[PDB]
Order: structure tokens, then C-alpha cells, then sequence
């Protein structure tokens, strides 16, 4: 159990219950690579619907029952064996406590009762980190999955000007955003469960005082932020350089479809949806895109075994790093599948 848990100092800065929010930590003094890892988990958009993930979701609305460590897996493992790209690294998980995409901006009061604050856990866990090795760090990653990986798109701009701001230029900020690439698509059949994504995401940032990266903000503006969560919208927004790791296939993507032999109608339509998500990868210079039906990958243990054209994730890691120091020979970034079904891809998760 290599992370341990370290509850924040500012106790304003809280999870949805007024319980304090953390981070668990596990440093290396040998290293000034620094990766946050943003936990995902859904959200919750009205009083009704966060009522019930209390009931039954509540680690991911509470820090109360939070163990005092967790062990790393994936790219937050420490061993080489399991994480070939980043094994050195000072390792930093922060749990998904907010239940706003990491969007939010408001306290727990006498007219709210619940705080959504994920964008301030983000920009206090900075902050705190700063004092115990961060400010000697030469490059920190900020990656996420599921709603973390949207929760990186939302924040890494805004933790490369905090950075800036509070003096510290040289430190390089970049994202990872894992299974956090969605599209506002036509559903194949059309309450919580009966509210699409970009509704429910328009309710959310207004329950939530969520906010969105400023250039993106200022293209749609009101009423019309919800678009930035959408990662084709706000990706070509961005400043900080973002590595993009998506399914062609997401099960979560395909749950808000409303889809579960398989007729023509669903056919074309699963071939459509790879297609369309091919097509907004076209311009993403950095990404790993596999055709399978899966959901998350970057902190799976065995995260090194999915290949796009012959080459692991890890590898297109470690591509992505040299680049960063014109394309490299036999150490490519720009990794996505072509063929139309999922599984076409034989290294794809067996489940
Ligand atoms: F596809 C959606 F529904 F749009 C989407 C899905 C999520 N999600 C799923 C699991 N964790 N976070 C978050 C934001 C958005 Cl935008
Ligand atoms: C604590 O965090 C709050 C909320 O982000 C911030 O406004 C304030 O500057 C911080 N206060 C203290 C006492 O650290």
C-alpha cells in the first residue's frame, strides 16, 4: 500500500459533505517527474440524484471512510515491470470527491448542501504539493480517467497559469486524458436516466458553479459552457500539450447512447460511432485509440498489454516524452485504429 493519504491543510477546500478533501502521496527523491492522477466515478447534477449516490456512492462524496493508503497500479505503480513509461516518478492519486467533473466552485452553506469544489481540490492539492518536492519539478502530468480524464481537459490549463502565477515558469505542465473523450452523438433510442449528457451537464454546471478553461469559455460563452466538457470542443482551446487515450468503442459512451446478434440499424450505428470518434482523433497529434469496448485504461495493472499498430501504450508514453524534448523513427504518438468493430483489434481487454 505505497500512496499514503494526506488530507488537505485548508479545510475550506472539501468534498461534497464538508469532509475534508486529500491526496495520497508517494514521493521519489531521485526524480523530478511529478504525475497527479485524477480519479473518475460519474457526477451528480441535482439535490435528488447526489441524495442517492450518498447513500450508496458515498467514498466518492466523503472523505470519512477513506483508508489511510492505497497501492499504486498502472501508471501509478512503481515498478518497472508494470509501468515501463513512468515507474521513477513522485506519484500522486487524488480521489473524485466532488462528483462535478472537477468543474466546481462552491461551499457547502446555508444554501447549498453540498460543496462541488473539484476545481479548487485541484488547484489546493498544487499548491500544498509545492512545499513537500514539486517546486524542484521539471515536469508535471496531470492525467485522469473517465470523468478525470474530462477533469484534465477542464484543469491543465489552469494549473499551468496557477504555476506561472505563483512563480514557478519552468515546471512543465501536461495532460493525460484517459476515457474522457465523448460526443454529444444522436442516442440509438431516446429523470436521471432519462436526461442526455449535455442536459444534464447544462443542470450540472449551474448546481455546481462549475467552471470552464477561459479561451473556451469565451468562444461559447453563457449558457453555453457546458459545450467545453465535450473534448473536441475544448481540446483545440488548449495551450498545455494533452495526450489523448480513448476506446473507439467506450462502454460509458455507448451507455449514454442507450445501447446495450446485432441488427443492421445497431450495426451502423456502432460503425458510425467509431468512425465519428476516428474522425475527431484526425487532428490530435498525441493519442492512443484502440478499437475495442472497454471503459478506462491508464491505471489497470495490466494497462502495458493493448497495441495500436504494433506499439503499447507505455511506449507511446515514452514517444510522447522524447517528442517534447518532427516525428521520431519507429516511435510513434499518433496511434489510432482504423478497422470498424470491436475486437477487430486482437490485443483488445478479454474482460
Ligand atoms: F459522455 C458523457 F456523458 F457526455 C460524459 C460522461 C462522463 N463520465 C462517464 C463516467 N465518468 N464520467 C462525464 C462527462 C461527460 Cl460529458
Ligand atoms: C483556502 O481555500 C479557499 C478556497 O479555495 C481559498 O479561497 C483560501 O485562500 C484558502 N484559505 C486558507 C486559510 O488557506
Amino acid at each position: 500500500e505505497d500512496l499514503r493519504l494526506h488530507l488537505l491543510l485548508n479545510t475550506s477546500v472539501t468534498c461534497n459533505d464538508g469532509s475534508p478533501a486529500g491526496y495520497y502521496l508517494k514521493e521519489s527523491r531521485g526524480s523530478r517527474r511529478w504525475l497527479l492522477f485524477l480519479e473518475g466515478g460519474w457526477y451528480c447534477f441535482n439535490r435528488e440524484n447526489c441524495d442517492s449516490r450518498y447513500d450508496t456512492m458515498r467514498r466518492l462524496m466523503s472523505s470519512r471512510d477513506w483508508p489511510r493508503t492505497r497501492t499504486g497500479t498502472g501508471i501509478l505503480s512503481s515498478q518497472p515491470e508494470e509501468n515501463p513509461y513512468w515507474w521513477n516518478a513522485n506519484m500522486v492519486f487524488i480521489p473524485y470527491c466532488s462528483s462535478d467533473v472537477w468543474s466546481g466552485a462552491s461551499s457547502k452553506s446555508e444554501k447549498n448542501e453540498y460543496a462541488f469544489m473539484g476545481a479548487l481540490i485541484i488547484q489546493e492539492v498544487v499548491r500544498e504539493l509545492l512545499g513537500r518536492g514539486l517546486s524542484g519539478a521539471k515536469v508535471l502530468l496531470l492525467a485522469g480517467s473517465s470523468a478525470g480524464g474530462t477533469g484534465v481537459l477542464l484543469n491543465v490549463d489552469r494549473v499551468a497559469e496557477q504555476l506561472e502565477k505563483l512563480g514557478y515558469p519552468a515546471i512543465q505542465v501536461r495532460g493525460l486524458a484517459d476515457s474522457g473523450w465523448f460526443l454529444d452523438n444522436k442516442q440509438y433510442r431516446h429523470d436521471t436516466i432519462t436526461c442526455a449528457p449535455t442536459e444534464a451537464i447544462r443542470r450540472g454546471i449551474r448546481y455546481w458553479n462549475g467552471v470552464v478553461p477561459e479561451r473556451c469559455r469565451r468562444q461559447f460563452q453563457e449558457g453555453e459552457e457546458w459545450n467545453c466538457f465535450f473534448g473536441y470542443k475544448v481540446y483545440p482551446t488548449l495551450r498545455s500539450p494533452v495526450f489523448v487515450v480513448q476506446w473507439l468503442f467506450d462502454e460509458a459512451q455507448l451507455t449514454v447512447d442507450n445501447v446495450h446478434p446485432v441488427q443492421e440499424g445497431l450495426r451502423l450505428y456502432i460503425q458510425n460511432l467509431g468512425r465519428e470518434l476516428r474522425h475527431t482523433l484526425k487532428d490530435v497529434p498525441a493519442s492512443f485509440a484502440p478499437a475495442c469496448l472497454s471503459h478506462e485504461i491508464i491505471i489497470r495493472s495490466h494497462w502495458t498489454d493493448v497495441q495500436v499498430k504494433g506499439t503499447s501504450l507505455p511506449r507511446a508514453l515514452h514517444c510522447w516524452d522524447r517528442s517534447l524534448h518532427t516525428p521520431l523513427k519507429g516511435c510513434p504518438v499518433h496511434l489510432v485504429d482504423s478497422c470498424p468493430w470491436p475486437h477487430c483489434n486482437p490485443s483488445c481487454p478479454t474482460g
